[PDB]
């Protein structure tokens, strides 16, 4: 995971382990009586547009499919729920509602949006969980026979309260004062106009419309979803669907005292660490099942290939090497038993033996314990025995180019980024004052060819490729020269003690590559490329995704322009020691 | 019957009027939630009803406005109450609610009735049982809900006397949602038939599902005859109206309210609010006023373990334009202020009010600013006037996937296409980690106050499956310490062959782990803060930019929380450098 064939000795980190489930457990309550729809909703003439009757329904069973399967019934645009995945839902409270309209204007009307109707008398939020079902009345029922529905919302003054009716009514209300008598002014009643298809070659459907209000799951749940039960399984990692809260752990029995109206258990920071059974009153503790760090100890890549491995903070008996049923990286178990399992106070490491031996100390281990490679030849644990100069003088100076960076090549990319404000100049004005303060930091504080020999070896410049080239370059990425130039003027041995300016060098890449990797990210684009979105996309989604691209992008160099800030302080601190 | 008016009585309500406002179990938590509630010292009713002069009914039920709620009590013997009847108009046109107690049930009944002007009830029997008890109305249709149960009050009969019952009721009205909360205790005095002093838990009782409209609030009564006319003993109940606040309640280790804090009734209560405290000496920001110019405002307390008066400070505001009187209105006026009585005096910073200012200079305690300082001294009252060891961290880690996605695999397939954006992360964590390790090699390598908030744990190993602390609560979701490669007992065979300054680090990374768990309670937006309830309601196609949204909040926490990590370690290496006997993380 290092991007490399080699390793030095070493403790890295590679990933974590956790336990999978193993099975799974659901349980519901149990409603004897199925749940009926035809009856609350198919059924004679349907409630008046203007008084609505509202029917609760409660302690039953649903399926949905047989309005699916049963005539057309069309729009059924639901808002907050998935249509397939309403048979998966127990649900609360739920209300339905029988509606007469003409349909004409029913899109105007309809939920969400304001329309005739729905400003005289019938509002509703900006989003509600339920679905808007409007059955389309076919001809020979559709009033072909003939016209009914006396009632109709011919006139309104404004809209009401919501989830109210319009039993509201009399006579218009004359422009010039109050009428009660309709006798100079045309002051009409507000309703009388369905006819339905008296003499109407082209009209009109009617659209009885049906909707529901539930996702409470609060209090207990009333209305559940058509799944099975079965029996519950305790003290094991198993997926549980406790009447929907769909989680994995285990499942313990609990000294919790709830009161009889509470369910749902809660702890410090928003986690349900307490559940109440449906079906049997019974409180049950909720755990997550063992999860843990890994670390991998090697004395050398050219020394040899034996490892050792330290597992993080878990006790050596609950998770050994000899339970990999379900454990994550499965065929990455170390033989069957590697060496004797020691117990340290990070936790358990395989791979090694501890000796009784007071040795000087090397790649550490938590809690004073130090391993080392040592006599055939193999990995030991022990606990330590007590018993020039080198100082950084200022980082490469750099700088970036804001507009070919983010929008490179294209101007419409910099046109919508000029929205933006300017976020880049105060940037180039940042970098600045660091790279100009590098400068006086050489300033201030001022076997060189052996010195200049080693360092070498990782370098960038040079040369400075002042012309054709190299250095990474492109993206509006460039180094700034040094104003001093080198007017400034055991160790020829491997083990060099150069690594305090080795540091810089070597974090100052890694951040510019880090930077330079960025852009290869999608932050969930359709593509990452700029000319291929405007290519093979319309305007109206593409400024939004080439929104989200600046963003990203923006918030990434600014995060590094921080870590250079932040490297810069610690420079010149250095430098001023110096 | 030819009554007389009567002047009702005013009483204060004191520190009674709070219930369980949610379902959920919470124990050992200081939970806040903003809701209906009667304000602590509040006016409340004292209708008195007896048989008055003597033998003459006294028609004390006027029709009161229901408005947003009712806290009906009663101080009451022997049962003498009954019925809550409500309505709109209260008619044979409106529809009606009505609780009888017949025996043991309810008979809680919704039907539009002709009601009685002044209808009652008999506590005895009528002979020959099948009692009629039926002049409270004479019509009933559109009966609409019925609900028979156990009686609204099982209370114990008044036995033998010299103790008697105390019924607490709370109604409340909300999206068509009826709700009725009941509790009972018994009573050691009555010689100023007054509410002690008590807090009170009132425990849901019934839920109702009727959206009727209602707007107004009768009572009824319950005497047969005259043991001329009809009479009774003796009771009383009061009526609290209803209004929202916001509370910080105080669950118990059962999880039983025992008691709670007001949010708007003084400075100290604010005070404590903003800290999430019972306990607070110093100067505090609370919040800012506003005049429908604008100012801060900052509280100056001695501490709550001294006395509980405080001063106001009011920032970039002359006191002219502010007075005392200004707390009738404005939103941010529930102040008392107290008034001028205590000299309001001017300083460069704004208006200083609730301190008196001395003509003396000493050493200042609480620095308000422009060389003033204000402090608690001699009866004693608060007074203003002019001025005359070494930190070494604790290792922390964080894991990205479980964090930022709990247990959910396409959770994890989506963050992967961010891919890398937290291994840096990682990587900064580990640095920083081996740089204390380094420092404290530095500082210690050459050659007992042993303070405990550091405690004696075990590391907290994986063994937490039994409150459940602190610490175990946050090593879930991906926030570990990992141990320190010196132990304290070679540090101190070091030390051998060789209190806020520490206290300040531990507490800073305490709340600063604190507010990082805490943020992932944010709703950034979505519908649902818990995954699982997206996949369960929502399609993939738009649940994607939902959990995006989540996931972009989460990394900017993380980023945020990373970048101070870094600018404290910067500063503790500092110190280590500067630090050229043995403590926690520390030197003396
Ligand atoms: C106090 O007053 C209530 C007012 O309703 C009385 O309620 C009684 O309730 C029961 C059960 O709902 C009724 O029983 C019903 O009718 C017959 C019995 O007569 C039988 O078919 C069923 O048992 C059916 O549920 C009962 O009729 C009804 N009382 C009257 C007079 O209608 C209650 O009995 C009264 N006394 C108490 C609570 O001690
Ligand atoms: C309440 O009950 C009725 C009204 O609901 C009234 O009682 C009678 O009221 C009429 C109205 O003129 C009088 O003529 C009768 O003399 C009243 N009868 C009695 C017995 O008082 C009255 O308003 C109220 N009081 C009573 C006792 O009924
Ligand atoms: C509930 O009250 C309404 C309102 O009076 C009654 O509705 C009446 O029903 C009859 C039956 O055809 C109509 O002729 C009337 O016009 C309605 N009155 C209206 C709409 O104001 C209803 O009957 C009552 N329900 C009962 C008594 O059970
Ligand atoms: C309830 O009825 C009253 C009539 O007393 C009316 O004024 C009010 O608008 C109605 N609705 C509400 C929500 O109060
Ligand atoms: C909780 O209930 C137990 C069981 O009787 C009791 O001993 C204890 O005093 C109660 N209160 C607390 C705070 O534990």
């Amino acid at each position: 995971t290092l991007k490399s064939f080699t390793v030095e000795k070493g403790i890295y980190q590679t990933s974590n382990f956790r336990v999978q489930p193993t099975e799974s457990i659901v349980r519901f309550p149990n409603i004897t009586n199925l749940c009926p729809f035809d009856e609350v909703f198919n059924a004679t003439r349907f409630a008046s547009v203007y008084a609505w009757n509202r029917k609760r329904i409660s302690n039953c069973v649903a399926d949905y499919s047989v309005l699916y399967n049963l005539a057309p019934f069309f729009t059924f645009k639901c808002y907050g729920v998935s249509p397939t995945k309403l048979n998966d839902l127990c649900f609360t409270n739920v209300y339905a509602d029988s509606f007469v309209i003409r349909g004409d204007e029913v899109r105007q009307i309809a939920p969400g949006q304001t329309g005739n109707i729905a400003d005289y008398n019938y509002k509703l939020p900006d989003d509600f969980t339920g679905c808007v079902i409007a059955w389309n009345s076919n001809k020979l029922d559709s009033k072909v026979s003939g016209n009914y529905n006396y009632l109709y919302r011919l006139f309104r003054k404004s809209n009401l309260k919501p989830f109210e009716r319009d039993i509201s009514t009399e006579i218009y209300q004359a422009g010039n004062k109050p009428c009660n008598g309709v006798a100079g002014f045309n002051c009409y009643f507000p309703l009388r106009s369905y006819s339905f298809r008296p003499t109407y070659g082209v009209g009109h459907q009617p659209y009885r419309v049906v909707v529901l209000s539930f996702e409470l799951l609060h209090a207990p749940a009333t209305v559940c979803g058509p799944k099975k039960s079965t029996n519950l399984v305790k003290n094991k990692c198993v997926n549980f669907n406790f009447n929907g809260l769909k989680g994995t752990g285990v499942l313990t029995e609990s000294n919790k005292k709830f009161l009889p109206f509470q369910q749902f258990g809660r702890d410090i920071a928003d986690t349900t660490d307490a559940v109440r059974d449906p079906q049997t009153l019974e409180i049950l503790d909720i755990t997550p099942c063992s999860f843990g760090g890994v670390s991998v100890i090697t004395p050398g890549t050219n020394t040899s290939n034996q490892v050792a491995v330290l597992y993080q903070g878990v006790n050596c008996t609950e998770v050994p090497v000899a339970i990999h049923a379900d454990q994550l990286t499965p065929t990455w178990r170390v033989y069957s038993t590697g060496s004797n399992v020691f117990q340290t106070r990070a936790g358990c490491l395989i791979g090694a033996e501890y000796v009784n031996n007071s040795y000087e100390c090397d790649i550490p281990i938590g809690a004073g314990i130090c391993a080392s490679y040592q006599t055939s030849q193999s990995i030991i644990a022990y606990t330590m025995s007590l018993g020039t100069e080198i100082l950084p003088v200022s980082m490469t100076k750099t700088s970036v180019d804001c507009t070919m960076y983010i929008c490179g090549d294209s101007t419409e990319c910099s046109n919508l980024l000029l929205q933006y404000g300017s976020f880049c100049t105060q940037l180039k004005r940042a970098l600045t004052g660091i790279a100009v303060e590098q400068d006086k930091n050489t300033q201030e504080v001022f076997i060189e060819d052996l010195l200049f020999n080693k360092v070498t070896l990782a370098d960038a410049g040079f040369i400075k490729q002042y012309g054709d080239c190299c250095a990474q370059k492109f993206k509006g990425l460039t180094v700034l020269p040094p104003l001093l130039t080198d007017m400034i003027a055991s160790l020829s041995s491997t083990a060099s003690a150069l690594g305090k300016l080795q540091d810089v060098v070597n974090h100052n890449a890694q951040a510019l590559n880090t930077l330079v990797k960025q852009l290869s990210s999608k932050f969930g684009a359709i593509s990452s490329v700029l000319n291929d979105i405007f290519s093979r996309l319309d305007p109206p989604e593409a400024e939004v995704q080439i929104d989200r691209l600046i963003t990203g992008r923006l918030q990434s160099l600014q995060t590094y322009v921080t870590q250079q800030l932040i490297r810069a302080a610690e420079i010149r601190a250095s430098a001023n020691l110096a």
